[PDB]
């Protein structure tokens, strides 16, 4: 069954860092023969901006160059992003994509709101 598990809020505070927890699933008769392509945005619906691409890393904005991570094993159906050296700028929407082949990919359209205060 096509899914995407991830909290609708995390909170941060500037400087520090943030994981988002995230957990995605789809049909056991979809095949995998090569793996599966991990995908971040950042305010998709805005400037849609990549914080992770798993499968075209010069994709990632320099805007979190450095700054993100994908935690989670793709192999174990986790996509945790941990996000370092916070600020108030991060603040926004975040959504997870992964694309196995052909049309089995999927966007959540859910996310996870992101909050980033200074104090
Ligand atoms: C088999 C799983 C599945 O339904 N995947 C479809 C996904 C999926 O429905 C969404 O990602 C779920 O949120 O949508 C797609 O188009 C997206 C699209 C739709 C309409 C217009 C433009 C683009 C997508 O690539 O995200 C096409 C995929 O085939």
């Amino acid at each position: 069954t096509w899914g995407v598990s991830s909290p609708k809020n995390v909170q941060g505070l500037s400087g520090s860092c943030l994981l988002i927890p995230c957990i995605f699933s789809y049909p056991a008769d979809v095949p995998v023969s090569n793996g599966i392509t991990a995908i971040w945005y950042y305010d998709y619906s805005g400037k849609r901006q990549v914080v992770i691409h798993s499968g075209d890393p010069k994709l990632v904005d320099k805007r979190f160059r450095g700054r993100a991570e994908l935690m989670g094993n793709m192999d174990h159906k986790v996509c945790n992003l941990l996000l370092k050296d916070l600020k108030p700028e991060d603040s926004g929407t975040y959504n997870f994509r992964f694309e196995i082949s052909d049309s089995n990919r999927w966007l959540d359209v859910k996310g996870t709101t992101v909050t980033v205060t200074t104090d």
